[PDB]
């Protein structure tokens, strides 16, 4: 009974990834990266931004309260 995250790159792209607030975000990286690719959002540099703060693959999605109603920004170094 997972939720539905919502991500958004640099405003150009906006999507969502079921996932769950429990996972360490890394799993999300795998999904989002599966949507775009290792060129668009490689799990490596797949950084996310919730409430102006940053979140890595090792941090919990719950730590950033990344709920469906909200969306985080998937920024990746480039």
């Amino acid at each position: 009974m997972a939720v539905t995250i919502t991500l958004k790159t640099l405003q150009q792209q906006t999507f969502k990834i079921r996932m769950e607030p429990d996972e360490t975000v890394k799993v999300l990286k795998e999904k989002i990266e599966a949507e775009k690719g290792r060129d668009a959002f490689p799990v490596a540099g797949q950084k996310l931004i919730y409430a102006g703060k940053i979140l890595s693959d090792d941090v919990p999605i719950r730590d950033y309260r990344i709920d469906e109603k909200n969306f985080v920004v998937v920024m990746v170094t480039k």
